[PDB]
């Protein structure tokens, strides 16, 4: 039932998912001078050589990357992080036109688009049982901006026009996800929630600083989806972003000075 239109997006959530008021919602306002540099904080180790990807699919929402997260093979370690979480999958939220599309903001700006990397913490054994915890989930957030092509997201834009409409999936073997990263690691990080119901506060979040540059025919592809199954009237997913939520008792920290 829940989705991003006038009766149906994120200030309706909180009637079927109560928690969209909680303590420690996602995403925020990253405001950059109040963030503090944390010493102790660690690189992040990002581990993808044997990611294994597996298939493609819009889910109404948003389409989404989906891995083989049987074994750890594409995993995520240190950073802000107590142990190993493999990669489940990887999705984006974008906007109708380039200055909206992010979920996180830096200094109130939007990016048009942003992509979530979804992890898991292997000591829960299953990503079920790690959405109960509050250490379950960590996800990697970058921004997208639109300028030059990012030749790494090309193989994705291209397969997009065969899961146009909800419940469309399709083989998606050997895509690299190394290939979507920025130069730099360096990050911001905070305790925070899914941005989508069930809006669990489950997620650390780790924030690359960097964006990536996409051209405006990739992100324009991303807009031929639909939110709508085949037949249905059609309504373009785009604008598919929770705003920022109210960052209450918490501390946004930087890896980086
Ligand atoms: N924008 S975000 O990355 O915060 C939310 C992405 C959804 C994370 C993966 C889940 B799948 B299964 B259940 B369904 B719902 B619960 B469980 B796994 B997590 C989320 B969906
Ligand atoms: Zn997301």
């Amino acid at each position: 039932h829940w989705g991003y239109g006038k009766h149906n997006g994120p200030e309706h959530w909180h009637k079927d998912f109560p928690i969209a008021k909680g303590e420690r919602q996602s995403p925020v306002d990253i405001d950059t001078h109040t963030a503090k540099y944390d010493p102790s904080l660690k690189p992040l180790s990002v581990s993808y050589d044997q990611a294994t990807s597996l298939r493609i699919l819009n889910n109404g929402h948003s389409f989404q990357v989906t891995f083989d997260d049987s074994q750890d093979k594409a995993v995520l370690k240190g950073g802000p992080l107590d142990g190993t979480y493999r990669l489940l999958q990887f999705h984006f939220h974008w906007g109708s036109l380039d200055g909206q599309g992010s979920e996180h903001t830096v200094d109130k700006k939007k990016y048009a688009a942003e992509l979530h990397l979804v992890h898991w913490n292997t000591k829960y054994g299953d990503v079920g049982k790690a959405v109960q915890q509050p250490d379950g989930l960590a996800v990697l957030g970058i921004f997208l901006k639109v300028g030059s092509a990012k030749p790494g997201l090309q193989k994705v834009v291209d397969v997009l026009d065969s899961i146009k409409t909800e419940g469309k999936s399709a083989d998606f073997t050997n895509f690299d996800p190394r290939g979507l990263l920025p130069e730099s690691l360096d990050y911001w990080t905070y305790p925070g929630s899914l941005t989508t119901p069930p809006l669990a506060e489950c997620v650390t979040w780790i924030v690359l600083k960097e964006p990536i540059s996409v051209s405006s025919e990739q992100v324009l592809k991303f807009r031929k989806l639909n939110f709508n199954g085949e037949g249905e009237p059609e309504e373009l997913m785009v604008d598919n972003w929770r705003p920022a939520q109210p960052l209450k008792n918490r501390q946004i920290k930087a890896s980086f000075k």
